[PDB]
């Protein structure tokens, strides 16, 4: 007498190597999850949240699509033991930006949540890289770094990877070029104080501000400054229209995860400690271009900013530090 | 202007899109289809259409902001169906969706009404497209789309039991310790409560599970494999109870079908089509049988061998669906 | 200051998904390009003994790095470059000439393996060995005996390709993509391979049940000719272009995908089948195996008809007759 | 009833014209590398191969067909008759004499012009609406020749040009900087050959001009000898050919990169061979590489790269060299 399985299969053999955990199964977390699944970045995906039904429903929905994926193990749970041995833990949990609301208003509430999340993550994946997505992402990357005790190369904020992607899309819409071939960087706060690096914007290595010196100024008859205003307002407008943002940030996060998981050493504008650059003296985290790989941030790229750009980046650091210094944890 | 100093134009002749896909409906199902199609590089232009103008624009913008990470260079939206012109494939997901405990068949009046306005507008602007119906009850709405469009039935395809079969193969794989890709088994009939598990065709590596386990699919089964089908039937209800709706699996299922159509693969999928003439069925009933899918839609039907009980269940599903289809007026 | 140090502030002074391909002949390079375009490795190492071809192939792949997502492509004539591999793919050795049987390669390629396998194993002691060189079933046995690895980690590419060819030919006959044409070729990757007619199906419909004479000498449709074309495929391609490469490279990348991504998909690969069908010796040939990050985790016990089982035992006798004459 | 007829009920009796058909002309090493790269990127729903060596053509076709289970291109065909190429959207020409050890690409010009007099009219006859992608060498001159013979508008006659040279440049840049080539930006323009031009003034990482940081970059006084990078670009093909007998993989991937931009209408910027009359002081009908926007109509636009006087003179010299050959045909 033998069961079906035992008549069909002779068992020979009785840890995951490319495991990714997503913390938070709100819209941002689930868009990160689906993007990472469709890019075949992980051999195991773990989801963690505190709403048990929603967590199970999202896990089941993904699992029902397994035939169409190449990620063979999808698990979930409220207990962080399900996250054990992750290479990469993506934290998207916490309060999310609402209509008309500054991401900076979320800071203390999400700091309080990180006091619980981060130690549990570190307990079960002491060797992982942390990719912070929750907002305000720059301050929460600082907080995650402080709580975790990790070296700062392994604490990465998704930062302005998305703002720069939005900038390159809008740039491409004006020039009739795919964003892949429109190069431009948004640095600083992932938020209202972000900094467009007009002096570096280029197609095929041609500096656009060299052709158009008014680029980025008020006197600009083409009003390129509106491009950056649209970058700043983008999240507010999408939130007002559909209630939240999800797809673009999910793709941005999966882009960062690809560079990390595959050790690509591509350059991304992500949140990291900038103390000692551009005359900044405090432990401020904000986005500068960094080399990203399997050890996290291995190097910073020292971008040459104009005086006007450097002043705006300092203003961004001052805004963040004004909030950072008043946190207790 | 800066653009003219930077760029020398050779020609400004904009041509018709070559691989355009439209998604009608920007609810959770429609957006899951859209992101799945975008990340599989199946379209060179994606159009979104719906009646909720704010949500439509917000979803469009959110996808557009991810363009750097995609290889689909044009993403458009509008309430006017002129944005959908010259689509190769139009995926209809709009309509009411089932609440907790609610049958897909309770959606008929609401979504037939919506289709009576959607389909003529789609056909007006993409007269050569394939219609991929996802809205529920999908088998009845595929019938409806066929009647209203006037298209040949090869170009009217219901997403049908592609998802039920995927779920079945997932649950098979969990029981056997095998990836669903290597677990073969078909759920046919209604995408709903009357679906039919084809026990006689379930296999791994060409080994019939029913041959090894003759009680498979019966009440005397000490392993209770019928509970696997029951889980398939209940899957959407359980997910809806937990997260309020389903989206990711159906989106991946639809992108799977769209891949076969857009790349002319001639893969076999269980999709909603007219099965008149099969198993001595004489009415124009639409339900899922395995179909060869390619760039012209359904090119062939596979004549699955069914046991007596399997065929009786399929006829019961056909009777349930036809009981509803026959009372529809066009 | 150097340009690099002016541009880059450094913060930080082993590969996690490394694949090595041994042999940079046409088969090895087809495996390499297929693996690279499937993004299966974060480091790819090429090893061979022909210094010039090796460096030339390495440089050619590197020059395409902008279009790939594998950031480290290395090569060498020594094993330093292979250290810490998850998967080592062995394609080196003599290949069959026009009209030459794969079994005629035994002496030459067994000799090569007695040098390659002991060294490979020293520097990647945890890798899976994927044998592609021919005769692959005999050489998988050799690699297992020599390496000291447990058998789950010594895998021959086997009949994965014969089955792919069978399903392609099936699909041409039936008007269906090979992905939807299901049928297995087992046994020797060679002239004694066994088509499992009794399992061939589309959408779970048994073709033999529809056509009980399928694949016999009574078959009016002559489906046996489909398997004959499978057996003869490599000979015909070698006669026409001199060698085969693309199909075997894609077949191997398919196996590497299942291993590297821990998919637990079923593939017909060369493994030890002692205990199946009453076979008593350490014969290696292809049966369907579940493939993942530990290599072969399970064997599928295919239900064979009397004639299919008899043909499989004939294949086993041919291989065993050669296997048992080898000394270690 | 036969087995097929017991199993399958045909609804459609015939197949429609292919919608995304690509033809590769020539099945030497370069042609087959293009074919496999295009197949593994899912760019075509039909691939046709043409050449004059009947046995090798059929063997290559069969070998690709035998891997069809692992691909998503359902029709692979071949023939000596160009009717097999009918209705291609893109025809890639790799046929003719290929560069040998020690051999200048320019030595191949007259032989390959002779071959194109037969190939191009046959291609045009069966695919009057295709784009032509010239890979055969010397690619710049043969792009000019294919344009004149075909009668096509120049937007539909594209030379693979310096897309590969630039990829090699960026690879070597990345090796020097420890950055993935995706994040190293730099253009090699002009002849796909010995007279190519490195645009030092445009090289950048994250929009930081390397020449601005390192003003000696590319000159003879350069203590870091970055000019050796371009020398390596120039010599790369010679070295690879000397080592393995030919080049194939990198050009195959480069062509598949161009084919992707064309087939998917991406409007990405690539340095490809086109007419540059009206730029940089060039008044002749010379074809050479400059950055072009590539899409479903082929080359729709050129990017007017800003050059130093020394870069511009080098590009004019490359143009003079090519024109001296072009005009003697
Ligand atoms: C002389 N004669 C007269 C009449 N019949 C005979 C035979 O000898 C004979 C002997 C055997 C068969 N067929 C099978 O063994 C099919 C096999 C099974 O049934 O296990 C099966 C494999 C795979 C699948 C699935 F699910 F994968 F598709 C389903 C079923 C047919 C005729």
């Amino acid at each position: 007498q033998a069961t079906l399985k035992d008549q069909l299969i002779y068992n020979l053999l009785k840890t995951p190597q490319n495991k990714i955990t997503v913390v938070g199964v709100g819209a941002v977390g689930m868009a990160c999850a689906i993007s990472i699944l469709m890019k075949d970045l992980a051999d195991e995906l773990a989801l963690v949240d505190v709403i048990e039904d929603k967590l199970k429903g999202e896990m089941m929905d993904l699992q029902h699509g397994s035939l169409f994926l190449r990620t063979p193990k999808i698990v979930s749970g409220k207990d962080y033991n399900v996250t054990a041995n992750s290479k990469l833990v993506i934290i998207t949990a916490g309060a999310r930006q609402q209509e008309g609301e500054s991401r900076l208003n979320l800071v203390q509430r999400n700091v309080n949540i990180f006091k619980f999340i981060i130690p549990n993550v570190v307990k079960y994946s002491p060797n992982c890289k942390l990719l912070i997505v929750s907002n305000p992402v720059d301050i929460l990357t600082y907080v995650a770094w402080k709580i975790s005790g990790f070296p700062k190369n392994r604490v990465i904020g998704s930062g302005c990877n998305l703002d720069s992607a939005r900038f390159r899309y809008l740039m491409g819409e004006r020039l009739g070029v795919h964003p892949l071939s429109c190069h431009g960087w948004v640095l600083g706060e992932h938020g209202d104080s972000s900094v467009p690096v007009w002096s570096g914007m280029n197609v095929a290595g041609v500096s656009l501000k060299t052709l158009h010196p008014d680029l980025g100024t008020d006197k600009d008859k083409e009003q390129w400054k509106e491009v950056h205003k649209q970058v700043v307002e983008s999240a507010y407008e999408v939130i007002k229209l559909k209630g939240y943002t999800s797809w673009a940030i999910g793709l941005s996060v999966a882009d960062l995860a690809e560079s990390i998981m595959k050790n690509l050493r591509r350059v991304h504008p992500v949140s990291t400690m900038i103390k000692g650059l551009y005359g900044i003296k405090d432990d401020v985290f904000l986005s500068v271009p960094c080399i990203l790989g399997q050890n996290g941030i291995s190097d910073l790229v020292k971008v040459t900013l104009t005086s006007e750009e450097e002043a705006r980046l300092k203003k961004s650091a001052d805004t963040l530090w004004g909030i950072q210094k008043e946190l207790q944890f």
